């Protein structure tokens, strides 16, 4: 393992200021490649864990079953700058890997991540993160994950709820959404940013950051593994918890990164 | 009327080369909200010419209609253009609004106009353009017209057929489309890229050039009065004609510019 990886100082005021950070090239192609074939079995083997559009759209919670997934979450390339930007040690909330392929995809609603966790989960305080890593190329024209830069700096956004339970959680229509009226005066202030990157980059973004994406209108696809890491000091409180372990942990043992063997 | 407009050798280069071209800034703000404001009442009265989504999407033929959008089609600041690019006298083919409004949208099938134009119309070559003027900004984000740069110099392409008549020439689903297949060459080859602007810019763009465009995500509308001027020696064939002169015109009296008068 290479000394572990961390942010410089630029990169976190970048991060801190944005609410997201693209680093470029973190896995080379054949480690891509071995990613892509694990997420492909997952989601041939995932179950009640997969969700379709029909055509897969994304499986839950695969680094509590696949043994390749449950040592990427504790990749040196991954861990040490989760603890950096979260200021603690840290625990996977939840995984998901999202696919849009060619051609495919889903306008998703504007939304914070932090208002599903704390409202489903029981997260008390938005002390959490995402890391996208990019299996495909990430352009203008495949989906791609959109955001407000700063808008993560309002904290938690009163929003529109639609559903009960869960299952509305995962899909085309999102249980908390931000309506049309929120999204104008946050756009006017703060603008929109497309981080776009190689296959191989990692996109960290800020559990309160609003998000969004089109359709994938490119002859290409466009895969995501999300890794959601929450700091060990803000875990979720399981008494106020309502959904299952394949969305979000209850087992919050601090991670340690993985070390070099022989096998 | 100041001198009339004309592109330099490098924009016209440039416009052959790519299939498409940007002038920033053509008309002023005033201008452009004379433009809005009779775009407005066209879409209220236009009756049979107009398109739904619901919500207004389109209406089409305005310029035999709307005094406004008569002298329009006469500016000097277009039809110099026109007849420089096309190197003929021209008329209008095809005068049509499509408006995208902040949040909504639909994906649209990659296309080329041309392919409607000869089989529903009679067009005998594509020795055609359109002049598309930006009601609004366009951004990324809400649902920019997208090309493949170069495209057009395949020539017209086989394309998918779907319907009869010609209802779906102008809706959600075409009736000619690019499948996936021809799309995925194209854009190996040659790449995408959805030309931006600000509010009064033109852009214009060949007949045969394959284009799309998503979804506006924005809390800003993207609307759009496209001018489709022919060459008067490329006239229709009307005995091949199948649909209404608000769709195809016929009367191909080779246009002169407006002239500056006292009222
Ligand atoms: O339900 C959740 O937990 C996630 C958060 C957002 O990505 C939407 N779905
Ligand atoms: O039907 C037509 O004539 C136009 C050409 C494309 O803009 C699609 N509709």
């Amino acid at each position: 393992m290479e000394p572990h990886d961390t942010l410089s100082p630029a990169q976190v005021d970048e991060y801190r200021k944005n609410g997201f950070l693209v680093q470029e090239h973190v896995f080379d192609e054949e480690e891509i490649e071995l990613l892509r074939a694990e997420a492909a079995q997952e989601f041939a083997s995932g179950g009640e864990r997969v969700t379709v559009e029909g055509i897969v759209r994304g499986v839950h919670g695969c680094h509590l079953y696949s043994e390749v997934f449950g040592r990427l979450v504790r990749s040196p390339r991954l861990l040490p700058i989760a603890r950096q930007l979260l200021r603690d040690d840290v625990y996977v909330h939840q995984f998901k890997i999202n696919a849009k392929r060619a051609f495919k995809g889903e306008v998703w609603e504007w939304h914070q991540d932090y208002t599903f966790w704390h409202h489903e989960d029981g997260m008390p305080a938005p002390r959490a993160l995402s890391a996208a890593i990019f299996l495909d190329e990430v352009t203008e024209f495949n989906g791609p994950l959109t955001f407000v830069p700063g808008g993560h700096g309002s904290g938690m956004i009163d929003a529109d709820v639609k559903g009960e339970g869960w299952a509305n959680t995962l899909t085309a229509s999102l249980k908390y959404s931000l309506d049309v009226e929120t999204m104008r005066g946050l756009i006017e202030r703060n603008g929109m940013v497309a981080p776009k990157g190689p296959r191989g980059s990692v996109l960290w973004f800020d559990a309160n950051i609003p998000h969004s994406s089109v359709p994938n209108i490119s002859p290409f696809d466009r895969g995501l593994v999300l890794i959601t890491y929450n700091s060990v000091e803000n875990k979720t409180d399981v008494t106020r918890g309502t959904r299952p372990e394949w969305l979000a942990a209850r087992d919050f043992t601090p991670l340690t990164a993985l070390q070099a063997t022989s096998f």
